[PDB]
């Protein structure tokens, strides 16, 4: 009612918003969008996000906010999930831009190729390159989480939420997280939050 999400629960970018809404106890309606079925290419959808992607968060007055990581900032602002100190707020945004530039296009797309398309031969060379670049991003996270328990110091924030969404299913794109015990112990910490919800119910 206060919030309406247009989304697909299987999409890591949309899972970020399901998780944030539940962690904050905020009420929502979920409108399932079928991207293969054409739902993001209609004019009705493009009026909500001209970039043609989910998730979209629609507010009570009809205003539509898009980009999953910008939606996390809107929901979290003033909460314990988004620091107000400029250096710490900047570090949270650093991990979020890093997630959109250096991580998502390798982790999410490898998972699409393998889980959604069954790893076709025609995409195998592409897939192996995504593996090399995705592992490079997991290596960055492993070094940080070998030193602090969340990406930004001692406090769970929307940087962790942004990176947990696809990292927790990186095995579905053929990444072997047993190589990353610091990532695995962080996934455990995220998942231990008393209001945590899984991607699928
Ligand atoms: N940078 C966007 C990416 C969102 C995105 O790539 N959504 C995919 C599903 S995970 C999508 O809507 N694809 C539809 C299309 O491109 O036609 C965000 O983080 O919200
Ligand atoms: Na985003």
């Amino acid at each position: 009612s206060l919030y309406k999400v247009y989304g697909d629960y299987r999409s890591g970018n949309c899972y970020k918003i399901k998780l944030m809404l539940n962690l904050l106890g905020l009420p929502y309606e979920w409108q399932a969008v079928d991207i293969l079925g054409g739902d993001t290419q209609t004019e009705a959808f493009l009026a909500k996000n001209p970039n043609g992607k989910i998730p979209v968060l629609e507010l009570e007055d009809g205003t539509c906010l898009w980009e999953s990581n910008a939606i996390l900032n809107f929901l979290a602002d003033g909460s314990q999930f988004l620091p107000s100190e400029p250096r710490l707020r900047t570090q949270v945004l650093q991990w979020q831009f890093f997630e959109q530039y250096s991580h998502e296009p390798y982790i999410a797309v490898a998972r699409f190729i393998q889980l959604y398309e069954g790893l076709p031969e025609e995409r195998r060379e592409e897939y192996l390159k995504l593996h090399k670049r995705g592992y490079k991003a997991l290596d960055v996270m492993e070094k940080q989480l070998s030193r602090t328990p969340y990406l930004v110091g001692e406090h769970y924030s929307i940087a962790d939420i942004a990176l947990y969404a696809y990292t927790h299913v990186a095995d579905e794109g053929g990444f072997d997280l047993s190589r990353y015990p610091g990532i695995q112990a962080w996934m455990q910490r995220v998942q231990s939050h008393p209001r945590h919800v899984p991607m699928l119910d």
